[PDB]
């Protein structure tokens, strides 16, 4: 019995909620894409300058 | 375990950060775009001195 006490005191120590990192990994996931996709963006600036010259 | 530890310490040593590139290629690519643009409004100089003669 006191085995089994203390094996479930370190899971409540150590363990984590994966309900939780579901939803933080499918906003992370969105964001990561919508990151590159602004990286993009910002990369085509200045390119319009050739039509000056 | 230990080759996967030294295989991504090397990797983390030699490895580059490829979206970091993508920005300086395009910034180069229209540098040099300008760059010939320059060459070429340089050469047509001293070609108004037949009109004097």
């Amino acid at each position: 019995k006191l085995q089994d006490s203390l094996d479930a005191g370190v899971g409540n120590l150590v363990d984590a909620d994966l309900a939780k990192e579901s939803a933080k990994l499918q906003s992370l996931q969105t964001k990561q894409q919508l990151g590159v996709q602004a990286l993009s963006i910002a990369n085509q600036s200045s390119s319009s300058i050739l039509s000056l010259f």
